[PDB]
This record gives structure tokens, sequence and C-alpha cells, in this order.
């Protein structure tokens, strides 16, 4: 869990995260070649606010262990241990996002729901530990095989306080707001089912199957009229919800799928599902068949 600089090899640039970019790396301790493949993520503006944040992802990630999130693997001093870099699993399929545009060729209803039990799981796992992921989305779950994706992004994540259901995250400025609960728009308020609102989201995400014009955000757009521009936009996304304006339900998305969705975009955030009721219910309806 402390790999030295001097042997991480570089081998690819992947995305380019909110902290800074991500390379895939061969750690070759024997120098001969025949090292690990691992994820390497850098910070960009090592500033002190940047670092806290920084620190702050590695804590979390490091404190997880689950079959459905990242695996953390250590850190990086680089630069005579001036600078950190974050050691991950390198996940060769990259964002669910880009493999459902990729690779639809593997990919029916039955690895859809598979992918969506397994984020489900994770959540509930992440909820032991009164995490609030606050950023599901495709874009932000990887995928290691056709048979299995863990959720990644930590970067946003907060802890509950004690005895406090909700997070106020002082200002949200450049959110992913097509992703967002009512009351994460209104109020800034985070929780476990905002979360669930999201996972809403996401679900939907899996049945659009990444295509052309159905994307939350160009759907959202529509509705609202894609003339709008700035603050309008928010206006009128807020306003749509509050009165029961929905994402319409994909093209061949079964009826019992697309009310899992309805049923997590509750204005109502008591009566939205946990993600134990939604992983039982998603196997259920696999098992069923
Ligand atoms: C963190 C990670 N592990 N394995 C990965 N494979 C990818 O294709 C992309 C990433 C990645 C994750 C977050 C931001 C940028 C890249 C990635």
């Amino acid at each position: 869990t402390q790999f030295e600089e001097r042997h991480l090899k570089f081998l690819q640039q992947l995305g380019k995260g909110n902290f800074g970019s991500v390379e895939m790396c061969r750690y070759d301790p024997l120098q001969d070649n025949t090292g690990e493949v691992v994820a390497v993520k850098k910070l960009q503006h090592s500033t002190e606010e940047h670092l806290r944040d920084f620190e702050r992802e590695i804590e979390i990630l490091k404190s997880l262990q689950h079959d459905n999130i990242v695996k953390y693997k250590g850190v990086c001093y680089s630069a005579g241990r001036r600078n950190l870099k974050l050691i991950m699993e390198y996940l060769p399929y990259g964002s669910l996002r880009d493999y459902l545009q990729k690779h639809k060729e593997r990919i029916d209803h039955i690895k859809l729901l598979q992918y969506t039990s397994q984020i489900c799981k994770g959540m509930e796992y992440l909820g032991t530990k009164r995490y609030i992921h606050r950023d599901l989305a495709t874009r932000n779950i990887l995928v290691e095989n056709e048979n299995r994706v863990k959720i990644g992004d930590f970067g946003l994540t907060k802890v509950l306080p004690q005895d406090k259901e909700f997070f106020k995250v002082k200002e949200p400025g450049e959110s992913p707001i097509f992703w967002y609960a009512p009351e994460s728009l209104t109020e800034s308020k985070f929780s476990v089912a905002s979360d669930v609102w999201s996972f809403g989201v996401v679900l939907y995400e899996l049945f659009t199957y990444i295509e052309k014009s159905k994307s939350p955000p160009a759907e959202f757009m529509r509705m609202i009229g894609n003339d709008k521009q700035g603050q309008s936009i928010v206006t009128h996304l807020i306003e749509l919800l509050k009165n029961n304006g929905r994402l319409p339900r994909p093209d061949g998305c079964p009826d019992e799928i697309y009310m899992i969705m309805t049923e997590c975009w509750n204005n109502n955030v008591n009566q939205r599902p946990s993600f134990r009721d939604l992983a039982l219910r998603v196997d259920q309806i696999r098992d069923n068949m």
C-alpha cells in the first residue's frame, strides 16, 4: 500500500476526474515488466483545499471493502514525498456510460438488472458507513467485466453526522442538476434518500442504453425548452419536478422497471424505497423468469 514513484510505469491516460487526471500504470518493483496494472489518480492543483479534499477521498476509499466498490490499493508520495497520488484498481471496460454505448452487442435486460442489483448492494454497504455518495450516474460507475460493475467517484462523498439524516452542502456550484433530488436542488440537502433518487436516474440511463437523444440532460432540456440558458434552466427543472414532471419510460423498458424508477422519484423523501428494498425487488425480478 506504499508504492514507489520510480516503479510506477505509465501505460495510458484514462478519464480526467475532478481532482485531476487518471492514468493506467504498471507497478513493477522487480523492474522487468511483470507487475500489477493499476489506476493512478493525480491532483492538478494541490492547494490547501484541493489536498484536504483529495485526502478525504483517500480515507473514504481506504475504509470501504465490497465487491461492487472500486478497490483502494495505496498511495504514492512522488516528487520526494512532496506530491501524492492515489493508487486504485484498474477496471478495463471504463465507465458504465461508455460501456453501454460501446458494447451493446453483449448487453441485454438481464445484464442491466445484474448491474442494477450490484449498484444497489454497493449503496447498501455505503449506508452502513453513513456515507452519502451525492454523484451516482453511469459516468461514475466502472465496469470490470460483462458480469461486474463497481461504484467509483468518491470525490463528492460525505459522512452524515452522528444523528443527522441529511447533509447540507454549503453551495453546490456546477452540479449535475439532472440527477439531483428536488430537495437537493431547492435546499442543498443530501441524504441516503437523495442517493435513491439519483439511483432512479441511473436505472433510467441503463434502460435508455445511453442512446442519442434520451440522456437525462437531453430529455429534461426537451421538456423545459431547449432554448433556455443559465439559471432559467434550474428554475424550470425545479418547477417541473415539483409538479410531477418526470423522465419518460425508455423504449422497450418493462412497466415493472419504470415503476421502480417512479418510486425512487418521489418528492416525498420518506416514501422513497431503501437500497435494501431495491436490491430485493430487482433480484426477485431476475429470479422469477
Ligand atoms: C479509477 C479507475 N479505475 N479504473 C478505471 N478505468 C477507467 O477506464 C477509468 C477510470 C477512471 C475513473 C475516474 C476518473 C477517470 C478515470 C478508472
